[PDB]
């Protein structure tokens, strides 16, 4: 499918995976977690999932896409850009056993 990604990034040195699996599982929608350091690549099963996901994520005083990950305040990115998109589903189709 296409345009179901969002990244967070400057998540806190350190964090467990799990931490930020957690953190997006409160939005309520199933997504593929992929999580490097400080960024991790957060996939929905279709493009209204990922717009719902956006919408709960929403601050709507800021107007930012924020999420809480161990108390520290993390952005959202939800304009992947292509090129990374296309390696995002690259090392995807490589990664997986």
């Amino acid at each position: 499918k296409q345009n179901c990604l969002i990244k967070i990034i400057n998540i806190p040195q350190g964090t467990l995976k799990a931490e930020v699996v957690l953190a997006v599982r409160h939005l309520g929608y199933e997504f593929y977690c992929d999580y490097i350091d400080g960024q991790a690549m957060i996939r929905f099963q279709n493009s209204d999932e990922q717009r719902l996901a956006i919408q709960k994520l929403l601050n709507h005083n800021n107007n930012k896409l924020q999420i809480e990950i161990r108390g520290q305040i993390c952005d959202v990115i939800s304009t992947i850009p292509e090129d990374e998109e296309k390696n995002y589903w690259n090392y995807i189709k490589f990664k997986k056993n």
